[PDB]
């Protein structure tokens, strides 16, 4: 149970910590009433700028693995096409063995980053954070935020809301993580070589 803090998600005041519905019904972005209201301040990401990726919550579930992905859709739906710009395998959204202290609203001390790469054209996008928790029930977490990019990619990995089911206890390694892959966890938790993520 975690949520993205930066970049600021759409409709943050109605955005909760819960994972996506196991049946896929609220993929993408936790579909719900008025799900796609932009925050007041525009999140501007210059190409090549190191941008913050930060979280709120203490129920870190031993970490896991995350992606950062972009779509041109400003009201994403099941038909939205996503472009992965970063994969974090292990240690996301925290490199601890279980949960942390603080409440549902605590700023997560473990912080991350992403950079818009050279192949993304300037324009408005939705950015998604997705997270596959290491410990606990097999879930997929997802929050979405508008960003404006100012002056060839894998499709998003989707699991646990379909037939692809991940293995409990491991930091998964995405089949097609892209050219920007970061390992932020303990090597002993990385999914063993030769096992598929599903
Ligand atoms: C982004 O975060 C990763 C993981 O902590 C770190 O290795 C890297 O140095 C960070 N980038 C910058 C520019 O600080
Ligand atoms: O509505 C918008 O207009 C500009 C657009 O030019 C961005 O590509 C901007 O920053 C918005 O949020
Ligand atoms: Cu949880």
């Amino acid at each position: 149970h975690m949520k993205m803090r930066q970049p600021t998600p759409y409709s943050d005041s109605s955005l909760n910590n819960s994972p996506l519905a196991a049946d896929g019904s609220d993929f993408p972005c936790k579909l719900r009433d008025n799900a796609f209201v932009p925050p007041s301040q525009e999140t501007i990401a210059q190409i090549g700028e190191v941008m913050p990726l930060t979280f709120t919550g203490s129920a870190t579930h031993g970490g896991g693995s995350c992606q950062v992905s972009l779509t041109t859709d400003l009201k994403p739906s099941k038909d939205s096409k996503w472009m992965v710009i970063k994969s974090i395998e292990g240690g996301c959204p925290a490199n601890v063995d279980g949960n942390m202290s603080g409440g549902a609203d605590v700023p997560d001390p473990f912080e991350f980053n992403y950079t818009i790469p050279a192949g993304i054209e300037p324009g408005k996008y939705t950015l998604a954070w997705t997270w596959f928790n290491r410990i606990g029930n097999r879930e997929m977490y997802m929050n979405c935020a508008p960003i404006t990019v100012t002056a060839n990619f894998p499709a998003m990995f989707v699991a646990n809301i379909n037939g692809c089911t991940t293995k409990e206890g491991v930091d998964i390694r995405f089949p097609d993580p892209g050219d920007v892959v970061e390992y932020d966890g303990n090597p002993s938790n990385l999914q063993p070589a030769g096992e598929a993520a599903c």
